[PDB]
């Protein structure tokens, strides 16, 4: 049959993502609006930096700025943690490691309000430097495709997962953020917990020419494989 979950995804669903950070003492925020269509794994959001300039690269806060509209296979659907924790939704914690420089530690809820898919994130980052990729601004306004594989932790019935990202230096290298991420069940109710798999994500940062606040635009297409 079709799980609880999995029919609140169906159709295309609004998204709204709020972001509260504080990196080196810099406090901001970030809104952002757009849609999610499970069916095919996509993502339409754009952000906006409400406190004005953000103080770090946009490519930084893409991955903790909603894996619960990863396009599972069919044969697959068994192992959809993210969308089984719905509507009552799941904790998703990081730290997020900055080879050479400093860490993001990232607390977030993910669940219904009404018909609207809601991200709320409470961001923390010490131990930058202020010449840096990040406190520094030399990361490209790029990303990279990768696979993150995804683990149960049965013991908190929930998953985990640790995945690099790389962000393209504008000198030239890459900087890596080491991700290692814990989600846990919001609800009492019974959840899918997986066998080990891999989410493959490609990901577009564009500008909308018209916009003149600090902002992003990312498309997003995420699809479960390793089974």
């Amino acid at each position: 049959m079709v799980s609880k979950g999995e029919e609140l995804f169906t159709g295309v669903v609004p998204i709204l993502v709020e972001l509260d950070g504080d990196v080196n003492g810099h406090k901001f925020s970030v809104s952002g609006e757009g849609e999610g269509d499970a069916t095919y794994g996509k993502l339409t959001l754009k952000f906006i930096c409400t406190t004005g300039k953000l103080p770090v690269p946009w490519p930084t806060l893409v991955t903790t700025l909603v894996q619960c509209f990863a396009r599972y296979p069919d044969h697959m659907k068994q192992h959809d943690f993210f969308k089984s924790a719905m509507p009552e939704g799941y904790v998703q914690e990081r730290t997020i490691f900055f080879k050479d420089d400093g860490n993001y530690k990232t607390r977030a809820e993910v669940k219904f309000e009404g018909d609207t898919l809601v991200n709320r994130i409470e961001l923390k980052g010490i131990d930058f430097k202020e010449d840096g990729n990040i406190l520094g601004h030399k990361l490209e306004y790029n990303y990279f495709s990768d696979n993150v594989y995804i683990t149960a932790d049965k013991q908190k019935n929930g998953i985990k997962a640790n995945f690099k990202i790389r962000h393209n230096i504008e000198d030239g290298g890459v900087q890596l953020a080491d991700h290692y991420q814990q989600n846990t069940p919001i609800g009492d109710g019974p959840v899918l917990l997986p066998d080990n798999h891999y989410l493959s994500t490609q990901s577009k940062l564009s500008k909308d020419p018209n916009e003149k606040r600090d902002h992003m635009v990312l498309l997003e297409f995420v699809t479960a494989a390793g089974i």
